[PDB]
């Protein structure tokens, strides 16, 4: 993995970057984004910088200096592209800094795309529904839970995936306590339904806004597909024509098995993968 | 700012960075930690805190902590701290999953000064507000994937909750479940004094809450003095009818709640004797 700080330093081999009292490690107190490097450029940089800006505000962090973030992104991207034509996993790390420090910690990291990602794009995954512990109205009633902020505090997110993995499941769909579909621990849920229309849970739910899904909605609408934000329940996933877990690095992963029920493949599954591909280069 | 002791026993250079940029503690908050108070030459309740760190590591699928190495690093950090100053010390154990693709967890001990907020909370108490947590009282048993009983490094929401309360002029928060049962604090355990006579009470521990090392030790000392102690389902009404409410944690030992949701709460003689009960609890193992 390559590291470029916002200062402009490109980090030494094997050398540590963060002090032992950084709020990122001691408290997970920060925000982050993940981007896909494909064909010489990071995808949807501006839209991801906006969501990083939104997460930092919800976290009472200083407003991100976008020219400096763009330079670290550029430098890190080109260092990756120079070494390989392979795709790149680009992440932005933005923590509150050190305990008592006066400056946030900020750097850019590019790493290889995991082998799990290629299988998820090609074969899809099997998923189970798990209770989130939050009601669907929780986002409105409890803004202090900052459920819309993409923070560095992902311990539960990985714990949920480890739980599902032990049961033979490759991913998870979170369901609210009152039975509404929310999101995945690392993805946005999108559904295909017949009048073919695309549907995703509303963003006032205690969920993260999906940058890649939003771009998919614009490209799909332009190609004639209706797209909307709707309250979905577990029955809507089972009666759907397709379920995808949409994210920035893992672009689209169709759910071929949900709670043990094998799901049929449908013609839209072929065109769905081409819509996301056109969406993540829609800014070029 | 702070002394760092690795589990080998090596004491870090003062200004040198420790963690790689791809450590799962920073990239994912993926680890567990504990907090101990260094007081009068020794860290308080070391074994009981190592026991809970072992339990948090189990729930987080982390390798079982090597307790002999942890015990030695604690001492080394303790001895260097007491040698440098007679002040109290805030000692933390950090146990992360390691680096991305790494094969060994990252583990170190950190001792830092005690924040100025602690002395005011011990002496003057705090004002707190009740906030809905969004979890039902049955959440701990039914939903283990939420790992609510693990004390993890993913504290972003906890700090955001206090920032919200701070903007409301409140110094701390008491979480309430969706069905109206008192749960816990973002950084503390809730204990109340009530008559059956004077009895100390804490929310039921099968709840989706963190079990308190300091609260459990308080129960042992309080039971010895003849006080009744039990785990009971409490509601917001029980806090207002109580003779005292304290936020109990390992570094800030006891912070009485003198104001809850704007309503000033009466002070009762047990608040003074409570402050010496916790004091006796954190040295009850010596």
């Amino acid at each position: 993995a390559m590291v470029v700080t916002l200062d402009g330093e490109i980090l030494q081999p094997g050398m540590p970057l963060l002090h032992a009292d950084d709020l990122a490690a001691v408290r997970g107190d920060g925000v982050f984004e993940t981007l896909l490097v494909r064909d010489g450029r990071a995808c949807l940089v501006e839209a991801h910088l906006q969501r990083l800006t939104q997460s930092a505000r919800l976290m009472d962090l200083p407003e991100p200096d976008l020219p400096r973030w763009r330079r670290a992104v550029e430098v890190a991207t080109q260092r990756w592209v120079a070494s390989t034509a392979d795709e790149g996993a680009l992440r932005l790390i933005y923590s509150r800094g050190r305990e008592g420090g006066s400056a946030p910690t900020a750097y850019v990291m590019v790493s290889p795309v995991p082998a799990r990602v290629i299988g998820a794009r090609r074969d899809g995954v099997s998923a189970i529904t798990l209770d989130r512990g939050l009601p669907a109205d929780g986002g409105d009633a409890m803004p202090w839970l900052i459920a819309s902020a993409k923070t560095l505090s992902y311990a539960v997110n990985m714990a949920v995936l480890r739980h599902a993995a032990r049961q033979g499941a490759g991913d998870v769909i979170f369901v609210s306590t009152d039975g509404y579909v929310l999101e995945g621990p690392r993805s946005t849920v999108v559904i295909a339904t017949d009048g073919p229309c695309l549907l995703t849970p509303p963003p006032w739910y205690p969920i993260l806004r999906g940058t890649t899904q939003q771009a998919l909605f614009e490209v799909a609408r332009a190609k004639g597909y209706d797209c909307d934000y709707r309250a979905l329940r577990v029955a809507d996933l089972f009666d759907s024509q397709g379920i995808w877990l949409v994210s920035s690095m893992t672009l689209a992963a169709r759910v071929h098995t949900l709670d043990g029920r094998r799901l049929p493949r449908t013609p839209i599954a072929e065109v769905f993968a081409e819509l996301v591909d056109a969406a993540i280069v829609s800014d070029r």
